[PDB]
C-alpha cells in the first residue's frame, strides 16, 4: 500500500522540482517548463523566427542555420537530452524537424540552439532518440517519406528499385552527419538499447504505398533493428556508398531476395506500429500496435543470437504480446517494471506490468493491467520523469492529449493541446492538472532540478559568436572596450559596447543604401540585465544578455534621421535608451 | 476567491497579454494564468502560417517584409464606458503600426502603419460613446520631411504627433502635431478629452538633456476642436498621405485650439483615467509622485477660466520612489508600481485630493512588496466604468531567482495580486517569455467566440474572389489551374485526406496552393506543409487558406497535414512532383 499524493502546487517563492523541455510542435521553438507548476520559464528558439531576441535575424543565428536560414518554419516532434551511462548529462537537448528536414541541438548551459544540420538526400525527419551507452555518440534520425535517388525529375516511382528512405545517424558533438541506412518501408518512431549496440525503428508503410489504403494493407509491418556496430564496422572498412554530392557513408539495410543485411534484421509487429519506446531496465523495445490493440515487447537480450543466426525466426525476439486497448500509440516506465500507454482510440492511459505480460504470453493466466485513466482527449505522447534513463523515478506522468474539447475556455476555432499532468508516485495513477499549450507540442521530456546547470551571465569566448568576434579581430576592435564605426566602401560597421542606461555608440551617420552591420557587447556583469536593439521601420530586432556580443546586419534604404532603440526593460532610463541613425541621400 | 482552477473547472476570465518583443498577443485563463492561445501579429508563425499565407500577408500590406514586432499595450473596444468584446487593439513600437485582433475568431483581421511618425508606443480606445477611435502616440521626434536634408530635432519642422485611428475602418482619422514627445495615453467618459504624457519636453537626444527640465507635462486633446477643424477642412497634410494633420503646439506662448498643456514632474510615464471618469493620473517616475488631473475642470481650462494650466491638478501625492502606472479597484482605491522600491502601493484617490488641499491625512494605505521592479499593473476592468475590485496583474521586469535559472535570459514575473478585500495578497508568481509589458482582462461573459467559421468571413474573401475568376466553387471544386509559369491548386480537405493528393509541375513554377476545410465538426484543424520548401499554414474547419512558392527544386517533394486532426493523422499526404528544368523550354 502506498498512496499518489504529491504536491503540485508552487507558490510565490517557491521552485519548481524538475525542469520540463516541450516541443514547439508546429510552431518550431522549444520550451522549458517547471514540474510540477507546468509553468513556461523560457522559450528557445529553434527553426521559428523570433522578434524579441532576433533569432533568424542576427548574423550568429543565421550562421548556425546556413543556408537554411531562408526558412521562416519549423516542425517539431521528439525533443531528448544527452546521455552518459544511461543517465541524463545535462549536456544538450536535440529535437527533430519534420518540415524541412533538421536536426537542431541545443546547449543547455545557455538554453540556445548552437548548431543545426539539414539531413541530406531525405525528406522529412520525424522519428529521433539518442544513444544512451556508454553515452550519446549518435542521434537517430528517422526520415519518414520514401523518395527517388537521385530525386532529379527523371523518376517519381515510389517502387522503383532506387525509392526508399534511410536512417540516419549524426555526430552528437560535431553535429555532422555519421551514416546512413537505406530500410525497406518507411520510418516512424525509434529508440536505443543501454548497450550500444542496438537501436530499433518502428516501419508503418512496409507497403511502400503512398494513398492511406495502401499504407495499411499489410497485417503486420515491422521494428527495424539496427546492429550499430556492424554498420561502425563496414564504415571503419569503407564498405559503403555515398549519394549525390554528400560524403555521409551510406549502408544498405535492405532485404535483397530475402537475404538479410548484416546491418539489419525486421521483426513482425502489428500492425502500422507507431511508438518505440526502450524500457528503463534495458529489457525490451516496446512498439505500440495502433492499429492493433497491442503492444509488442522485443527482448533486447535476444538480438544478439537473431543477428548471429542461432534464431528459427525473426519473431522468436518477440516475448510479450499484450493486449490493452484501441489505439496503443506511445509507452513510458516507471522504473518500478510498469509500462504506461497511451490508448487513442479509448482516450486513457493504461498502466501495465511488464513481466507479467511476459508470463501471459507464454500461456499464464495472469492479469498485467493494473489501471485505466480516462484523459481528455486523444492522447498521444506521453512521458514519465525520467524514464529514458536507468534512474526512472516513477514520480511524474505528462500525457499529451491532442483534443482538448471543453477543458479550457474557448479561444475560436483553433483549440490548445491537453497536456495533463498525472501523479503516478504511488499505486494509483491521478490526475492533478490540465495544461494547454499551443501548437501542438506533441512530445516532452522532464530532468530533475540537479541535472541542469546554466549559466548566469555568458563567456567572453563562448562559441556561440565566436565568429562575431573574429570578424571584430579582422577589423582591429576589442569588443570588450570599443566604440568604433568602420567604413568599408559601401559597408558600415559599427561596434559598440553596451550598459543601462545608455549604448555606447548614440549616433552614427551612413549613406543611403550603404549596408549596415551593428555589432553589441552587453558589459553589464549584473545578472537579468539583459539589454535590446531595435532599428524603427527596418525590421531590425535583438537581445544583447549580460557579457555577450550580438550583431545584426540590415540595409539603410530610407534617407533621414532613423532611431533606434533597447526594447528590453532594463532600468528606471529604459525609455531614454535610445540612438540615431543618420542616413545621407545622394 | 478561488485562485486554483482543477481539472475541468474553466477560468472566470479571459487574459490578453501583450505579447512584448515577441510581436504576438497571448489568450490566458484567470486566475490559472495558463496561456490557452497564441494570436500571431506582427511575428512569423511557423504553425498557422502567419506572414507567409496570402491572406496573412494581404492584411499585413508591405509591412510583411518585416518578421519583428513590439508589443506593448492591448485595449479592448468599449461601448458606454464598458468592453464589447468586439476587438482587441495592440501597438508595434518597432515598425510604426497599429493592429486589430477580431475577438470572435481570435485572429488578427487589418493592420495600418502609421503614416508620417516612428515608433508607435502609448495606445488607448475612446470609451464613449464607444471606441470610435483608437489613441496612439508616436514617442520619437523626427524631421518632416525626413528627407535626410534636416537631421535637428530642434527645426521647426521636427516633431512627433498624436494619432487617432477610425477604429471600424483601421484607416487614419488624424493626426495632431504636438511639443515634446509622446509616452503613454488615456481618454476620458465623454468623447471629449484625450490625454498624453511627455519626458522629453527638451526635444533632445541625449539622457542629459531629456532630464533637464523639472517639469515635463501631459498634453490634453479637446477631440471635438479637432473634428470640427477637421469637418471645416481646416487642416494640411504631409508627404504622400491624405490623413488631416492638425497643429497643437504653442506657438509664442499662444496655445491651440486642440491642446493644453498641463505641467507635471518628471519624465511621467503612465497615464491612467480613473474607472469613475473623475482624473487623469499620471505617474511621476522620475518624481516620486503621482499627479492627477481633474476631467471636469478640463473644460473651464480650454475656456481660458483658468489662469494657470496646473490649476487642473487637484492632488499629487508622495508615493515612493519610481511611479511608473497606475490601476483602479472601483472602490475609490487606485494601485500604482514602484519601479525602484519594487512595489505596489495602494492609495485612496479622494483622500490624495484633500491632503494637496492642506488636510493632513494618509491616503497611503499598503504597499506591497512585487518581484521585481515592476512596470505596468491591471486590475480587472479598470478602464471600463464596471472595474470591479477582483483581480491585479502587476508585470515586473526582473525575476532574478523567483523562478528555477534558464540561462542568461530570466522570464518577467506577471504576478497575480488578490484585492477583493482591503488587503493585498500575492497568490501566484507567472512567468513569461518576452517583457509583456501591458495585460488586460475581460469577464468570461464578455467574450463570444465563433468555432466554425462562415463561408463568407472577410479574412479570406480576396481568396474567394480570386477562386472565381477560375470558374472555382472552393467548396467542393479539386482542380489544378494552369496559367503559364503559374499553377494554382484548389482543393476540399476533410480529415483524413486532401482533396488533391498529388499534382505535377514544371521546375520553377510559381504555386499557389489553396484548401478549404469542409469539415463541419469543432476541433479538427487542419494543416499543409510541403516539405524543404518553408511552407507551412493552419486550415480550420471552413476556412479557406492560401500560400504561395516557387517549386525551385526538380524531384518527387512530400507535403502533408501538420495539425493532428484523425488517427490516420500521419497518412494525411501528398506529392507535389516536379519537372526538371533540362526537359521544358529555356528561358535565361
Ligand atoms: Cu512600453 S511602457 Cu510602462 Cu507601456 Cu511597458
Ligand atoms: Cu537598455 Cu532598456
Ligand atoms: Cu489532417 Cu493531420
Ligand atoms: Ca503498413
Ligand atoms: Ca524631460
Ligand atoms: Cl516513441
Ligand atoms: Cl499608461
Ligand atoms: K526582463
Ligand atoms: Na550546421
Ligand atoms: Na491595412
Ligand atoms: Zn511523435
Ligand atoms: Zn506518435
Amino acid at each position: 500500500v502506498k498512496e499518489s499524493k504529491q504536491k503540485i502546487h508552487v507558490g510565490p517563492g517557491e521552485l519548481d522540482d524538475y525542469y520540463g523541455f516541450w516541443s514547439g510542435g508546429h510552431q518550431g521553438e522549444v520550451r522549458v517548463l517547471g514540474v510540477p507548476s507546468m509553468r513556461e520559464l523560457m522559450r528557445i528558439p529553434v527553426f521559428n523566427v523570433d522578434s524579441a531576441t532576433g533569432w533568424g535575424l542576427t548574423n550568429e543565428s543565421r550562421h548556425i542555420m546556413g543556408d537554411s536560414a531562408k526558412f521562416l518554419n519549423g516542425d517539431c516532434h521528439h525533443p531528448h537530452i544527452s546521455m552518459t551511462d544511461g543517465k541524463y548529462d545535462g549536456k544538450y537537448l536535440f529535437i527533430n524537424d519534420k518540415a524541412n528536414s533538421r536536426v537542431a541541438r541545443i546547449r543547455l548551459d545557455i538554453m540556445k540552439c548552437d548548431k543545426m544540420i539539414t539531413v541530406p538526400n531525405v525528406q522529412a525527419i520525424h522519428g529521433l532518440r539518442l544513444q544512451k551507452v556508454p553515452h550519446t555518440k549518435y542521434v537517430f534520425a528517422n526520415a519518414e517519406f520514401i523518395i527517388p535517388h537521385p530525386n532529379d525529375g527523371k523518376v517519381f516511382d515510389l517502387q522503383d528499385e532506387n525509392s526508399y528512405t534511410m536512417y540516419n545517424a549524426i555526430d552528437a558533438e560535431t553535429m555532422e552527419m555519421a551514416f546512413q541506412v537505406i530500410v525497406d518501408g518507411n520510418l516512424d518512431n525509434t529508440d536505443a538499447d543501454y548497450t550500444g549496440r542496438f537501436a530499433a525503428a518502428t516501419c508503418y508503410n512496409s507497403e511502400k504505398a503512398f494513398d492511406l489504403g495502401g499504407m495499411m494493407r499489410n497485417e503486420r509491418d515491422w521494428v527495424v533493428v539496427f546492429d550499430i556496430h556492424a554498420v561502425e564496422a563496414a564504415v571503419k572498412a569503407g564498405d559503403f556508398i555515398t549519394l549525390g554530392d554528400s560524403k555521409t557513408p551510406v549502408l544498405d539495410g535492405r532485404k535483397k531476395d530475402g537475404k538479410d543485411s548484416k546491418f539489419t534484421r525486421y521483426v513482425p509487429v502489428p500492425k502500422n506500429p507507431h511508438g518505440c519506446n526502450t524500457s528503463s531496465d534495458g529489457k525490451y523495445f516496446i512498439a505500440a500496435g495502433k492499429l492493433s490493440p497491442t503492444c509488442s515487447m522485443i527482448a533486447i537480450d535476444k538480438l544478439p543470437d537473431l543477428f548471429a543466426g542461432k534464431l528459427a525466426d525473426p519473431r522468436d525476439v518477440i516475448v510479450g504480446e499484450p493486449e490493452l486497448g484501441l489505439g496503443p500509440l506511445h509507452t513510458t516506465f516507471d522504473g518500478r517494471g510498469n509500462a504506461y500507454t497511451t490508448l487513442f482510440i479509448d482516450s486513457q492511459v493504461v498502466k501495465w506490468n511488464m513481466e507479467e505480460a511476459v508470463r501471459a504470453y507464454k500461456g499464464e493466466k495472469v492479469n498485467y493491467i493494473k489501471q485505466k485513466l480516462d484523459v481528455h482527449y486523444q492522447p498521444g505522447h506521453l512521458h514519465a520523469s525520467l524514464c529514458e534513463t536507468n534512474e526512472a523515478d516513477g514520480k511524474w506522468l505528462v500525457a499529451l492529449s491532442k483534443f482538448s474539447k471543453d477543458r479550457f475556455l474557448p479561444v475560436g476555432p483553433l483549440h490548445p493541446e491537453n497536456d495533463q499532468l498525472i501523479d503516478i508516485s504511488g499505486d494509483e495513477m491521478k490526475l492533478v492538472h490540465d495544461g494547454p499549450t499551443f501548437a501542438e507540442p506533441h512530445d516532452c521530456i522532464m530532468a530533475r532540478r540537479d541535472q541542469i546547470k546554466t549559466k548566469k551571465i555568458w563567456d567572453r569566448n563562448d562559441p556561440f559568436f565566436a565568429p562575431t568576434v573574429e570578424m571584430a579581430k579582422k577589423d582591429g576592435i576589442n569588443l570588450d572596450t570599443d566604440n568604433k564605426v568602420i567604413r568599408d566602401g559601401n559597408k558600415v560597421r559599427v561596434y559598440m559596447t553596451s550598459m543601462a542606461p545608455a549604448f555606447g555608440v548614440q549616433e552614427f551617420t551612413v549613406k543611403q543604401g550603404d549596408e549596415v552591420t551593428v555589432t553589441i557587447t552587453n558589459i553589464d556583469q549584473i545578472e537579468d540585465v539583459s539589454e535590446g536593439f531595435v532599428v524603427v521601420n527596418h525590421g531590425v530586432s535583438m537581445e544583447i544578455s549580460p557579457q555577450q556580443t550580438s550583431s545584426i546586419t540590415f540595409v539603410a534604404d530610407k534617407p533621414g534621421l532613423h532611431w533606434y532603440y533597447c526594447s528590453w526593460f532594463c532600468h528606471a532610463l529604459h525609455m531614454e535608451m535610445v540612438g540615431r541613425m543618420m542616413v545621407e541621400p545622394a
